[PDB]
RNA sequence: CUCUCCAAGGCUAAAUACUAGAAAGCUACCGAUAGAGAAGAGUACCGUGAGGGAAAGGUGAAAAGAACCCCGGGAGGGGAG
């Protein structure tokens, strides 16, 4: 399905997919300007990560299609998958130890020329 | 009774038992949770000490390891090779 000419992919980003998915929901299908404004405004780590990926995707589309400006582009699809995990130890009382997982996420954004 | 042997001195190879190992091989033996604990090891780590004791193999036929350009602080990705 993907026009892989027009897309950006960010692998192993430092956030959990459970925390990045809602921000993706708020910009799926929006216009590029509106999405960029939302991601700049909202003060979430996932918001910043999506901002970088979305800007890169728009940049790729513009570079390969010179007659496409910032205001004919809309964020067609947005996917947020889960990535590698790292386990570190959190020690507790009575010699008990717990393992403390750190999750990463993959982010895939494709933009497309507006309707 | 008869029959056998000559102690209170000392020696003796081979047939026998064994392979940590060195050389050459065989396998209705294993093919990475298997096979030695260990394909990288008595290492990491644990205990004052004696001692206990892991996990982790695979690009391609050849690095020919991505010149260069673009987004990005990088990472990562999109082209070109």
């Amino acid at each position: 399905l993907v026009n892989r000419r027009y897309t950006a992919k960010g692998k192993n980003l430092p956030s959990s997919p459970k925390k990045v998915r809602p921000i993706a929901d708020n910009i799926r299908g929006e216009s590029y300007i509106k999405a960029i404004a939302v991601l700049c405004s909202m003060p979430n780590k996932g918001a910043k990560l999506l901002e970088k990926v979305v800007k890169s995707a728009a940049s790729n589309a513009m570079y390969h299609n010179k007659n496409l400006s910032e205001d004919m582009i809309f964020v067609k699809t947005v996917m947020v998958d889960d990535g590698r995990r790292r386990k570190k130890i959190w020690p507790r009382a009575r010699g008990r130890a717990d393992r403390l997982v750190n999750r990463n996420c993959h982010i895939f954004v494709e933009v497309d020329e507006k309707k």
